This record gives C-alpha cells, sequence and structure tokens, in this order.
C-alpha cells in the first residue's frame, strides 16, 4: 500500500486521483488517504504529489509511521474520492510546514 502523509494535510491537491486505477483515495476536509487493501502498489501516484506525500508503505519515515494506520482507520470512514479538484486555497502556504498533523480534520 502506498500511504499519505503530513505535508498533504491543508495542501490537498488532488492530483494523485488522476493517475490511481483503482480509485483507493478517500476524501477528508484537508487531507486524503489510500485505503490499504484497495491499494494494488503500482506507484502511479508518488511522482503526482506536488506536496511529495505519498509514500509507499515500507519508506515511510520514521517520524511518519503513524500515518500507516491513520490511511487505514480514515479511509473505512471517508468518501471515496475519484476527480481532481481544486487544491485547497491556501495550499502553497502550508506546502512544506512540517508538523500538520494538529490540523488534521474528521
Ligand atoms: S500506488 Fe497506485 S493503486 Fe495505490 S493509491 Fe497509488 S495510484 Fe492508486
Ligand atoms: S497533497 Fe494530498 S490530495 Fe494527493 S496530490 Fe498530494 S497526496
Amino acid at each position: 500500500a502506498f500511504v499519505v502523509t503530513d505535508n498533504c494535510i491543508k495542501c490537498k491537491y488532488t492530483d494523485c486521483v488522476e493517475v490511481c486505477p483503482v480509485d483507493c483515495f478517500y476524501e477528508g476536509p484537508n487531507f486524503l488517504v489510500i485505503h490499504p487493501d484497495s491499494c494494488i502498489d503500482c506507484a502511479l501516484c508518488e511522482p503526482e504529489c506536488p506536496a511529495q506525500a505519498i509514500f509507499s508503505e515500507d519508506e515511510v519515515p520514521e517520524d511518519m509511521q503513524e500515518f500507516i494506520q491513520l490511511n487505514a482507520e480514515l479511509a473505512e470512514v471517508w468518501p471515496n474520492i475519484t476527480e481532481k479538484k481544486d487544491p485547497l486555497p491556501d495550499a502553497e502556504d502550508w506546502d512544506g510546514v512540517k508538523g500538520k498533523l494538529q490540523h488534521l480534520e474528521r
């Protein structure tokens, strides 16, 4: 499974959903997650993220390990997203800010 990590929060570009063959992204107010069961590990999404927030599960940085289980839990509750949409308004002010997990909205 590929995992979306911290830098997606408050950026939410949605470029990643274009390339997914299996539509495994689920949408929250200010973040996206990948559903782990459904992901086929094709890796096509991680070159597409402008925030460079997507990682193969086995490459998630040590300080972002929480995101692996988070993608798994939130994917069970959030709606499926299959079309790109516009980035959140202030997306590049927040792109690159560390520690955005305190800002995640359910
Ligand atoms: S690795 Fe492929 S199947 Fe998994 S979320 Fe990314 S684009 Fe979809
Ligand atoms: S910022 Fe997030 S919405 Fe997709 S394109 Fe990157 S993982």
